[PDB]
């Protein structure tokens, strides 16, 4: 059994019924199997873990759990008590049991305990009863695990849940030592790789962590997450993980973008990655191509954009220029991966800085010929980004469009300011006009009190 | 019978089941009665009005309609065919009937036809069969109205749906003349006032439009809408409409912010406005105070923010500094109304521009005393905005917080750049440091390709 699929475990707006049901559908049809319920901002999942779900809240989870059964997806309910739990207090342990009993009754059969993103410091009482932090955690986990009849799928998430989080390091951790020794063998351990958001999950570090936890980990992959508060979006393919990891892991769950529809690629490409070495035994990648996987994903995703007779003298059917595969390929390029822009977007950035760097060449002859030859192709590229923004804003699927609309609006806005600036640079040996940010539309014509103040900031001078 | 409540009729992400059910609950408990279903981006409502709803889409609308019945809210289903309908084609009229029949079968008993935001130009075929645009519309409306058994609640939305939209004007419109004459008397007419987003709906213009349409209109009020693409947010009270309008109107439906939870005030204050002259006969406001209505709203809304034993040596319960009424009063002030900032936010803006205007007074004696006395109180105000941002970002209710989080983040970001700038101005007669936008956090530490480009724009120089 290999757990593969999605963990809804980011900070931000939790997905709704409509979205989650749609996720289960897509997961089923791409042959994935797992959904881990972990919304950091489902108040009763973390913050107020003690509270029972209300009647309305209960009917919803039951429906949610039912749908997962209907689409053959295993629903794992996670709880995160580590913010304010007194481990040594028996009333606490009892409440944790009570909570997980409510969810069992809702129809859930697979559970997880999470101790991620909390501090190491125990309280006084706990420090008397427990040797270390790991000892407190493992004790309560094991107890819960056994109390629930030792379910087939039970997960544990460490506090030291990734390479950079282990004191003093991975292979010599007192915390991970305890976990790998004392935690019952029927329980899975979640791991994210070298870092929270791992650029690569090298096979070496998987063997390294495998040794100390004394089992194969389940990846909680944060490759596509965007909950870090400087809004980005990742539509690139699943990269950085060798298919050789598959036979060395108990599972891979991906914690994708907060915006739901922005996750087609992320989840699609993971399924392709998983299916490429589904059965393979234990032995850059010889089985999986991120470039070819992104293409397959975008090809199928395009079909999600499409539309669901009149006489020559009658009114023409509502229609607009269709979104093309090339449009999407450009979209993904511009909103690629956390550690890597796409080729064309990266190239546009180089070009813009070169043009601005060498703009003296046109201020007051062979460099002049190269500069213009480059500023031409740059404006021609800026034009394509606008082109595909417009086709995107016109498509039939409004749900997909509005999930990433603010991102698309931002880059569209910048490109035009950038295009104007290049034009204005290219015309200064025959123009006396001074460039100002306060002359544009996204800066000088911005709404709200926030904008009124922004215009008064020292822009240009 | 007075129709009062909400129209979901904006451009953007349509609300979901969870949100709409919550709306019905709140509407019921505030003694409102109506919900008009009009999402411009429900693809099968406008764009592809011909298409039947799918089985999945049907179960959802049935549930939605059922919930409205459960909370005693009248569900009105609207359709907008005016983008590509051939009025004269009998196959078209038949499809419009077929569509509205599906929805009737879902349990809906009240309907609306919308012809808002389309051009006046008919096609060739229609121009032969119909005298004018209004003639085409009224013909199809009347037909539908009668075919559905002349329902108790049927609405019509004009193309010339507001003052500024009538050629050549309101009282002398050929379009409105036809509508007021030919449109059956059992049908309501929607009106938004002098403009799309009316600052005021003067009693005079209501009598003016009443005469030509030959009936009392139902207001489709856009006071709180924010779908115009330069993101603002309106948490101010329902203002600009005299309670004298109530006995001169058949209804008021409000088309509020796209962000659902951002609409407590908007809908609350409307209920207060409506209840203040519920029964009153036909005779600045002597019955309703926007200031007192906003206070009542924020007072009750605060209760929506609240949280749903340990020994001295145990772990303290998770807690944080609570959101206060004064916090909300400040929040509403900063995100007030479309034509009006709140007092404190407006005052902060004046102060900032005065300080920047008179910053020479501290560049190289009595003005110096006034400037510092003012720059002090400004920084003290900037500090409060941060203060309440933080309390807000810490509250129990994550759904409310994340609905307006991007707005709150933007203003919070600007305030700090502004605070730094004032500080930097106040210290230049004893400092050699030059101010740069590219030194800050929201400009020089911004994520994504969009940011990389933004840093290369001519900021400061
Ligand atoms: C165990 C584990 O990985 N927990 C997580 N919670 C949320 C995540 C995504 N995001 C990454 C960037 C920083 C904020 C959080 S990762
Ligand atoms: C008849 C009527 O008012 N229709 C509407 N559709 C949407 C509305 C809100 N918003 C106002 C500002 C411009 C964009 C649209 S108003």
């Amino acid at each position: 059994r290999f757990l593969c699929g999605v963990v809804e475990g980011f900070y931000g707006r939790p997905w709704v019924m409509e979205q989650r049901k749609e996720l289960f559908r897509r997961l089923q049809k791409w042959e994935l199997n797992t959904y881990l319920y972990a919304p950091k901002d489902d108040y009763k999942h973390r913050m107020f873990w003690r509270e029972m779900y209300s009647v309305e809240e209960a009917e919803q989870l039951m429906t949610l759990i039912s749908a997962a059964r209907e689409y053959e997806i295993e629903f794992i309910y996670a709880i995160s008590p580590g913010l304010d739990i007194t481990f040594s207090n028996p009333k606490e342990v009892s409440t944790l049991k009570r909570k997980l009993d409510q969810v069992s009754q809702f129809g859930c059969r697979s559970f997880a305990l999470l101790f991620d993103d909390i501090d190491h410091n125990m309280c006084a009482a706990d420090k008397e009863v427990f040797s270390s932090f790991a000892h407190a955690q493992v004790s309560i986990t094991n107890e819960i695990y056994q109390y629930l009849g030792e379910p087939e799928t039970f997960l544990f998430c460490p506090t030291e849940y990734c390479g950079t989080f282990c004191y003093p390091n991975v292979s010599q951790s007192p915390y991970l030592r305890t976990v790998g020794e004392k935690l019952l063998p029927g329980i899975e351990v979640l791991w994210t790789g070298p870092k929270v958001v791992s650029k690569e999950i090298p096979v070496e570090s998987i063997e390294e962590v495998s040794k100390i936890i004394k089992r194969a980990p389940v990846i909680w992959d944060n490759i596509h997450a965007n909950d870090y508060d400087q809004k980005r979006l990742f539509l690139g393919p699943y990269k950085g993980r060798s298919t050789e990891l598959i036979p060395r892991l108990k599972g891979v769950l991906t914690n994708p973008n907060c915006e739901f529809e922005a996750n087609y690629v992320a989840i699609h490409t993971l399924a392709t990655w998983y299916k490429s070495n589904m059965n393979g035994v234990r032995k850059t990648d010889v089985l999986y191509s991120p470039q070819m996987a992104l293409k397959l994903a975008l090809t199928e995703w395009l079909q999600e954009f499409g539309v669901p007779d009149p006489g020559p003298n009658e009114k023409p059917l509502y229609t607009a220029e269709p979104v093309t595969l090339e449009d999407l390929q450009l979209l993904a390029d511009l909103f690629y991966l956390p550690y890597e822009h796409g080729p064309k977007g990266a190239q546009m950035l180089r070009e813009f800085q070169w043009l601005r760097a060498n703009s003296s060449v046109v201020s007051v002859s062979e460099k002049i010929e190269e500069w213009r030859s480059r500023a031409a192709k740059f404006e021609e590229m800026c034009g394509l980004v606008m082109g595909m923004f417009t086709r995107l804003s016109n498509c039939a699927n409004r749900t997909i469009l509005y999930d990433m609309y603010s991102y698309v609006w931002d880059i569209k806005s910048i490109m035009s300011m950038v295009k104007s600036f290049v034009q204005w640079l290219g015309e200064r040996s025959h123009s006396s006009a001074q460039f100002l940010i306060g002359d544009q539309e996204p800066w000088a014509f911005r709404g709200g009190l926030a904008g009124e103040f922004q215009r008064l900031l020292p822009i240009d001078g």
